[PDB]
């Protein structure tokens, strides 16, 4: 299909689904998502990556950093310092098959992730 | 209301207000929702697996693992363990949001427990 992974991550895309066509997962859980979220998704996560980035230039020693972004359906929360940064996603409900859920990937693999959301 | 029960590394909730995705299952990195039918089947089907497992458990000798599967549709769960523990890995399927989660060894006996005592 199109497929993008590494150590604790995979990003998965099969066209042949006619709703639930990206699969997103960490080392111990993978969610499917629809067009629709994994859209807003990567607009969030590249946007709080960006914001991050340019931050942690300013944060002194092991002086920690929290972001925060919401764009429904979708909370992204970010934890960091100037080496590295967490990520938990918290995806709330809508219909009839959207369940929720919460996910997150931690300090270094973040930064795989967002490299291979980026270059999709 | 909520009825919600808690330990290291994992977590159930119910929420008697929701009209679909009235539960939710955690791990430590992970939470997903789900609806009334697909509780009741997890938990028939952890049951049989961790009953059958405890069986199984008696005549396993030194390091000697087990590895049980059963699906029983929207489910299917793979137990791997020896005599000293379990881990559980579990993979929804897709028609509601499909997800994998996955339970540790030690951490799975608590979950057990709360599954089986959720009204008491
Ligand atoms: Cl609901």
């Amino acid at each position: 299909m199109i497929k993008k992974e590494g150590p604790g991550w995979r990003i998965i895309f099969d066209s042949s689904r006619d709703n639930f066509s990206t699969l997103i997962g960490g080392e111990t859980w993978a969610i499917e998502l629809d067009k629709s979220e994994w859209k807003i998704l990567v607009e969030v996560v590249m946007e709080l990556c960006d914001q991050y980035k340019l931050v942690k230039e300013q944060l002194m020693g092991d002086e920690d950093i929290t972001l925060e972004l919401e764009r429904r359906p979708w909370l992204a929360i970010l934890n960091g310092d100037q080496y590295g940064w967490n990520l938990r996603l918290i995806l709330s409900a809508s219909g009839l098959f959207n369940r929720g859920a919460e996910v997150y990937w931690p300090r270094h693999v973040t930064n795989n992730v967002v490299n291979a959301m980026r270059s999709m």
